[PDB]
C-alpha cells in the first residue's frame, strides 16, 4: 500500500525532469544551481529501475535509466550532441504505462486517457517552446518574457488557431513550424478524438433507454396502438429508467455467475418466502432452487395480476411495490399486501378457480412463478412434495 | 406544476447574475443603476436556496447562496479581494443539474448537453471578455466598442479561428490568453465531440437496417443466390423499414413486461379471434394464452403461405395486409382475405390436407400459431378441448 | 417514375434562387438582368406548390411559395424591408426533406447527410459573403474581385482558418464576424462529426470480426491453449472473414422471415438433397421441414468430421468445400465428396458405428443433421417413415 | 512471398512520381535530371500493368499506366495541357487498395486508414505547395527557400491555423486558396474523424466490462443489496477482468463452429477427466459429448460450492483455481484440491445426500455438470451405463 506514494514521486520526478531538461537546454546558465535536485533525480531513478521488479516493453525504463542527461550538460555539448539528454522523457511512456495500471478501476478509462494527453501535451508545449529558444535569435531579452512568448506560440499552434503575431523569420524556423504545426494539429484531433469518445459514452444507458422506448413506441403507433395503451407503457417506462435505470431484471441476473446470482436472490427475496407459510419443513437447497426460478414482472398502476374465476397458474411476491386485492367481482377491499408479502399461495397447493382478482395500487415489481417450474423444482425434492398435497 | 416558471425564473436570474457580475467587476459605475435587480436577485437567491429540499452535492449551492457580490463591489475592494464574488456562478451548476432533472424525457439528452455546453460557451465568452478588459490598457473608448472589440477577441479564440488581429500586447495579457486559448480549444473538442455524438445517433435505427441489409445480402450473394430471391428480400426489407422502421415485431414484444405486452396483444389481434367461430364458448384466459403465442410472420408478394394436399400444422391471422386465396391447382379464385380476416381453421380441428392454397396478393403481415403450442395450450384447458374436437 | 426529373429541376431553381436572392441584395442593378429567370422561378414555385401533394410540416413550404422577393426588389425596399426576401430559402428545408426520402435507399445516409450539409454550408457561404458585402464600406471596386474578397473571408472564417488578412472595421462588421465566427465553429463542428460518425461505420464488419478474433484469441491464450489450435482458429477466422464477412450463417438466416428463410433454404440445398437417394418418395413438405433445421458447420483442414467405429447420429451435406474419405484405420483414401455430394446416410436408416472417417481437404462448410431433428420432423411424417425403415 | 518486395517497391515509385511530378511542373529545369528515374519509373508502371492480374475499378490503374507525364513534359506544353500529367497520382488509389488488402490482418484497419490518410494529406501538401509555386509571381528566390514557404502556408491552411503572414494577392490567388482551404478543412475534419474512430474502440473491452459492472451495481444497489455482497460482486468482476479480460467463456464458446470448439473443450479439460476412475472403459466419443456439455462457474473466496446433506446433483472439475474441501458441520480440513483436480464424483454413480462441503480458497474456475446432462449423454451411450451403476 505504500507503492501508491513512490509511483507519486516518480510522477513527481519525471514532470520534473520534462519541465526541466530542455529548459537547461536552453539556458546553459542552470545545470549548477539546480545541480542538487538533477542529482536527487538521477539517484531516484537508478533505485526505481530495479524497483519495477518489484511488485509488478521495459526498453524504454533502461533507456532513460542511465544519466545521458549529466554527461552532456557538465560537458557543454553542442545541440546535435546534447540532443541525447532527452531519453529522459522514455519515463514518460512507462509512467503512463504505470498510471493506466493503477487506476483504471478507480477512474473512467477515456477520462484518464484524456488526461494523460493533456498532459503530455502540456509537456510537449513546454518542449516546443523550448525549441523555439533553440532557433531564436539571440537578444537581450529576459527569460521570463521570451519563454512567454514562445509558450504562447506553441500554445497558438497547437490549438489550431494562428493569430500570426509570432511567425518563422528563418528557414529552420519555419521547418521546425511546419513540423510543429503538425504535431499539433495531430494532438488537437487526439483531443477532440478522446472527447468526442467521453462525451457519446457519458450516457449510454440513458441513450438505450431512449433508443429502447423510441422504438417500442414507433412499432406500437405502426399498429395503430390506442393513446392511453401508448401513455401506460410510456409511464412504465418512465418508472423502469427512474427506478432501475432502465435495466431489466433477467438481463442484469444472467450477467452473474451462479453463486454471486444465488446470493444475489438470497438477499433479494429470501424473506419474503421465509414468510411463505407454505414452504416451512423444507431444506435451504429446496428454497434456493424455488428462488433461482423466480422470473420477475412490473405491474403498472390499475393492472390486473389475475383474475378471479380463471384458472391460475402463478405465484406473487410483492418486491418493493404497493398492491391492492379486491373481491370476485371488484366491490369490496379484501386487504393491502406490501413488501414483503405475497398472494397467489392457493394455486400451489390446489389446481381451482382463484377466488379474488388482485390489482397494482402504484407501479409494483413482484416476482411471479408459474405452476411449471414449481412442479419441475418438487419433483426433484419428493420429500417436500408430501406437506404441500 | 408551478414550479416550472420558478425554474424559469431561477435561469433567468442567474443568467442575469452571470451576466452582470463581471460587467460590474470591470465597470465601478455599474454598482448603483441596477441595485434593485442586484437585491432582488439576492433575495430570489436566499428564498431559493431553502425552495431546493421542498419537491426535490449541495455545496455549490450554498456558496452561491450568500451575497459575497455585494460586499465586495459595495466596499470597492481590489481585484483580487473582489474575484471572490465570482462564487455566485455556482449556481450555474445547480441550474444546469436541474435543467437535465426536469427535460430529460422531452428533449434528446445529446441536444440537451449540447445547448447546455454552448450556454456555458457564450457566458464563459462574456467572462472572458470582461478578463480582456481587466488587463487591457486604459483608455478613452465607449464601454460599447471596448465590449465589442473584447467580445470579438474571444469569440476569435474559442472558436480557434485566431485572426491577430487583436494580439496581447503586456505579459499578464500573454499568460491570459494562452489561458483562453487552452480554454477554448478544451470547449471548441467539447462541442465538435457533442456534435459527433449527436450525429452518430441520429440515425441509429436507419444504419443499423442499413447494416442489417447490407450484411444479408453479403452472405446471399456469398453463397450464390439468384438476382431474384436477392431482390425479393431486398423488397421485403425496404418494406420492413418503411413499415416498422426495421423493427423485428418479436425483439419490440419481448422488451416488453407480460401485463403490457398481454394489453398490446390484445389491442393488436383480439378482434381477429373474436370473429374466429371456433373459440367461442372460451373464456378470456385461454384467448389471451394462445394469442401470447401467436408467431408474427411476414409474407411478400406471390408468396406460397401454404400448399394444398400438404400435411399442414398452421393457422394465420391477417393483421395488416391483404392476401388471396386459389383452388387447390390455383386456376380459380376462391375468395378475397383482408385484415381482421383469418385461414387454416381446418387444421385446428382435424389432421387433414389442406384443401386450397393461399398466396400474398402484396406485402402482408399475419399471426400463424402452429399445431405444438395450440395443443398445448387447450392441454391446460381441458374444457376447452371438448367443443373444439 | 418523371417525378425525379422535377425534383432536380426543384433543386436547381431553389439552388439559383439561393445563389440569386442575396447577390441581388448586394447589387440593385441585378434584378432586370435576370428578371426572366426570376418570373420563371416564380411560376415555377407557384405551380410545384400544389404538386407536392400529388404522390407525396408544410409551413416552409408556403412560406417560400408567395413571391415576398419580387415585391421588395421592385419596390427598391430598404435593407430591413428587403432581408424578408431571405423566405424563399425555406425552399431548402422541404428540398433535404426530398431528397433524404427519394434516395436514403440507394446512398449511406451518413454520407447523403455529409453532402447535404456540404451544400448547405456552400450556400451559406455565400449568403455570408453577401452579408460582408452588405456592410463592407462602398468602393470603386469590380463587383467579381469584390465577392471573391467577401467568400475568401468567410471560407476562412467557417473553416477556422482566420487569417487576419481581412478584418472587421466597423463596430457592425465586427458583430456580423462574431455571428459569422459562431456559426462557422457550428458547421466545422458539424462536419467534423459528420465525418467521425461516417468514419466509425465505414468499417463496421471488419471492425466486428477484428474484435471478435481479439476476444477469442485473449480468451485462448488465458485458457493456455497452444499455438497449434490457436493458429488454426486464427485461420478460421480469417477464412470466414474472407468468404462470409465475418457473418455467423444462424444469425443471418434467423434475421430473415420464415418464407424468405424457406426459399433460401431451397436455393442453398435442395439440390444436394435432391441428390439424396433415401429422401425420394417424399413430399416436398418433408424436404422444406429437413432442411429448415439443417444446422451449418464449417470444418478446418485436416480436422476429423467424425471417426469410424463411434457411435454417430449426425448427417453432413457438403455446400461449398471439398472434403476427402479415408477407411477406417485411415490408410487409403476412399473417394473424394464435393460441393452437392453428401455422407453420413447409414446413420439415418440403421444405429450402427460408422464404417470410415472422413477428413477435410481444405476449409469446407457442410450442413449437420443430428438424429433428433429427423426423428422429430419423420415423426409428423409417418407416411415418410415407413419406407426409410 | 516475393510479391512484398514488388509492392513496396511500387510504393516507392508512386511516391517518387507524386513529390517529382509537380515539383517538374514548378520547375521545368528538373526534367533532365532526373530522366533516367524518370524512365526507370515509366517502365516499371509498364511492366507492373499486366503484373496485376498475376496473384491477385482498374480504370485508374490503366489510365496511369500510359506515360502522359513524358510528353508534356518532353514537349514543355503549357499549363492547362500539362495538368494532364497529374494522371500518375491515379495509381495511389490502387497503391491503397492493394496496402488495405495485404495488411489489413496485421494492422487494425482504423489505424491503417489513418496512416493511409495522413500520406495522402502529406502528397496533397506537396501538390498544393506546387499549385502555390504556379500562381506565386516570379522572383529571384531560391528553389529551396520558395518551396519551404509554399510548404509552411499550405500546411498552416490545412491545418486550420492560419497565421495569415502568408496570403494571397491576386484574384486566381484568392480562388486557389480559397479551394485549398475547403479542401484542408474536409482533411483536417477526415483526420480528426479517423481519430476518433481510432480511439472510441480502442478501450471497446475496457469500457464493456465497465459499463457491464455500472449495471450490476446500479441495479442490485436500486434492490437494496448490502455493501457486503455488492463488494464480492466487485472483486468477481475485477477478477473476472483481469483474467479473461471480461469475456464470459460460454459467448466466446459458442461464437466457435463445432469442431473447433471441441478441439478447445479437448485442451481445456480432457487430463482433468483423464483423470477421472469413473470415465474409463469408455470411448472418445462418449468423452467428447460430456465435456461439450460442461458449464463453466466461477467462484469466489469463501463461497460454498455445494452443502453437505443436500441433495446434489453436480460434478465439478477444477480448471485453473484453488479450492478446499471441509467436513460436513466443517470443522477440520478433509484435503485440498488444485487445478486439473475434480470432486461431486459421488453424485454420478449414485442419489444421496452430499457427505462433505467444499468451499473456495480464492478465486476460482471450475466446470459443473448437472445430472440432466449427463443422464441425457449416457443415454445415447448404453455401453457406458452398465460400468458407472
Ligand atoms: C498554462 C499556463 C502557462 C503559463 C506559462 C507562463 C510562462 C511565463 C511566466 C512569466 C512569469 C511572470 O513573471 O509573469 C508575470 C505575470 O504573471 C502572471 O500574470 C501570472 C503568473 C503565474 C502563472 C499563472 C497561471 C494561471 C493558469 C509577468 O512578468
Ligand atoms: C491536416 C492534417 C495534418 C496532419 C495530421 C496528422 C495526424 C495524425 C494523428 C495520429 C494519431 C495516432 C493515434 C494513436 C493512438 C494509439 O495509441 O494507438 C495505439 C498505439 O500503440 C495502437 O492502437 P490499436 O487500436 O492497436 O491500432
Ligand atoms: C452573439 C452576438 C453577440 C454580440 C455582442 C455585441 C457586443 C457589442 C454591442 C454593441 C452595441 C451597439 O451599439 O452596436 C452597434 C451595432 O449593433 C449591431 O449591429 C447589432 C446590435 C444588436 C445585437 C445583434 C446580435 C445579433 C445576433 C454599434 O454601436
Ligand atoms: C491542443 C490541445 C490543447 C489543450 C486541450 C485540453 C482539453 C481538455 C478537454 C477536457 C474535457 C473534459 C470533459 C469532461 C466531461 C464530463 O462531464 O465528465 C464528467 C465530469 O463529472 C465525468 O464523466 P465520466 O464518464 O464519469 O468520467
Ligand atoms: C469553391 C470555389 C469558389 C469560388 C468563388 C469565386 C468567386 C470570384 C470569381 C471571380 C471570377 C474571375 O474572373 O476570376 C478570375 C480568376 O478565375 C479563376 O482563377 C477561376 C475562375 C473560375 C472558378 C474556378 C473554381 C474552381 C474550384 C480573376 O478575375
Ligand atoms: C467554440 C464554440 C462556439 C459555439 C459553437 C456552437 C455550436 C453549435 C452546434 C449546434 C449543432 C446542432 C445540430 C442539430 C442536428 C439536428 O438535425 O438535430 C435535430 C433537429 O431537428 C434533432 O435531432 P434529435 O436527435 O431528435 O435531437
Ligand atoms: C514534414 C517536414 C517537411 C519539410 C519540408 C521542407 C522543405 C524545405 C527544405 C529546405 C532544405 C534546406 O536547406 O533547409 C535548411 C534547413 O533545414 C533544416 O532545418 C532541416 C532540413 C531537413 C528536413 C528535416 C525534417 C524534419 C521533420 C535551410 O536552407
Ligand atoms: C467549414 C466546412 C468547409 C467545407 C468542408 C467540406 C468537407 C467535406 C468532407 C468530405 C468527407 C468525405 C469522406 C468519404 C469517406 C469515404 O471513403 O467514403 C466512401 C467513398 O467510396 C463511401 O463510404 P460509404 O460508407 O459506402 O458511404
Ligand atoms: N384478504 C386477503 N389477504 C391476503 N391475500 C388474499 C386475500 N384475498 C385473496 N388473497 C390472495 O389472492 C389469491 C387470489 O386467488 P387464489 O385462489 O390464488 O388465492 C388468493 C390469496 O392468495
Ligand atoms: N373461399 C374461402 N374463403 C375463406 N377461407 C378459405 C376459402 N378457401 C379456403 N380457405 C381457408 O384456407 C385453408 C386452406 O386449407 P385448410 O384445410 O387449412 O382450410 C382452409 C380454409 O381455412
Ligand atoms: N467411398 C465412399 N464414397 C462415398 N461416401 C462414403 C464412402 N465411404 C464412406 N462414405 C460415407 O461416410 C460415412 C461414414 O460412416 P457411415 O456409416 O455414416 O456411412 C458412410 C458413408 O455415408
Ligand atoms: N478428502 C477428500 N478428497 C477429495 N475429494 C473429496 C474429499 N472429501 C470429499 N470429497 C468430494 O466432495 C464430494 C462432496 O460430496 P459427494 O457425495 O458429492 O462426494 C464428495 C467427493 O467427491
Amino acid at each position: 500500500t505504500y507503492t501508491l506514494v513512490w509511483k507519486v514521486w516518480i510522477l513527481a520526478v519525471t514532470l520534473y525532469y520534462a519541465i526541466r531538461i530542455p529548459l537547461t537546454l536552453v539556458f546553459p546558465s542552470l545545470f549548477s544551481p539546480l545541480l542538487p535536485l538533477d542529482i536527487l533525480a538521477s539517484l531516484a531513478l537508478i533505485a526505481d529501475i530495479p524497483l519495477d521488479l518489484a511488485f509488478e516493453s521495459r526498453l524504454p525504463d533502461l533507456l532513460a535509466a542511465l544519466p545521458l542527461d549529466l554527461l552532456v550538460f557538465a560537458l557543454h555539448l553542442p545541440s546535435p550532441l546534447s540532443l541525447l539528454s532527452l531519453v529522459r522523457l522514455l519515463k514518460l511512456i512507462s509512467v503512463q504505462r504505470s498510471a493506466t495500471r493503477i487506476l483504471s478501476y478507480r477512474i473512467n478509462p477515456a477520462l484518464l486517457r484524456l488526461l494523460s494527453l493533456v498532459g503530455f501535451i502540456l509537456l510537449a508545449a513546454h518542449g516546443i517552446a523550448c525549441g523555439w529558444m533553440s532557433l531564436q535569435p539571440p537578444s537581450e531579452n529576459p527569460a521570463g518574457t521570451r519563454y512567454l512568448s514562445a509558450f504562447y506560440w506553441t500554445i497558438t499552434t497547437l490549438t489550431t488557431i494562428g493569430y500570426g503575431d509570432i511567425t518563422p523569420s528563418t528557414p529552420t524556423q519555419t521547418v521546425y513550424t511546419i513540423v510543429i504545426e503538425l504535431l499539433g494539429a495531430a494532438m488537437y484531433g487526439l483531443v477532440i478524438g478522446n472527447i468526442a469518445s467521453l462525451v457519446s459514452k457519458l450516457d449510454a444507458a440513458k441513450l438505450l433507454h431512449r433508443e429502447r422506448v423510441e422504438r417500442v413506441t414507433a412499432f406500437l403507433s405502426y399498429k395503430r396502438i390506442s393513446p392511453e395503451l401508448q401513455r401506460r407503457i410510456i409511464e412504465y417506462f418512465d418508472y423502469l429508467w427512474e427506478t432501475r435505470r432502465g435495466y431489466e431484471e433477467r438481463e442484469v441476473l444472467k450477467e452473474l455467475p451462479h453463486p454471486l446470482r444465488l446470493a444475489v436472490a438470497m438477499e433479494i427475496h429470501g424473506d419474503v418466502i421465509e414468510k411463505v407459510p407454505l414452504f416451512k419443513g423444507a431444506g435451504e437447497e429446496f428454497i434456493r432452487d424455488i428462488i433461482l426460478h423466480l422470473e420477475p414482472v412490473i405491474y403498472g398502476p390499475g393492472e390486473y395480476i389475475i383474475r378471479a374465476g380463471e384458472m391460475g397458474s402463478d405465484v406473487y411476491f410483492i418486491n418493493r411495490g404497493s398492491v391492492e386485492v379486491l373481491s370476485a367481482d371488484e366491490k369490496t377491499r379484501y386487504a393491502i399486501l406490501s413488501e414483503g408479502q405475497f398472494f397467489g399461495e392457493m394455486a400451489l397447493i390446489l389446481r381451482a378457480p382463484r377466488t379474488a382478482t388482485v390489482r397494482a395500487r402504484a407501479f409494483c415489481d413482484l416476482y411471479r412463478l408459474d405452476k411449471e417450474t414449481f412442479d419441475r423444482i418438487l419433483s426433484r425434492y419428493p420429500e417436500i412434495a408430501a406437506q404441500i398435497q
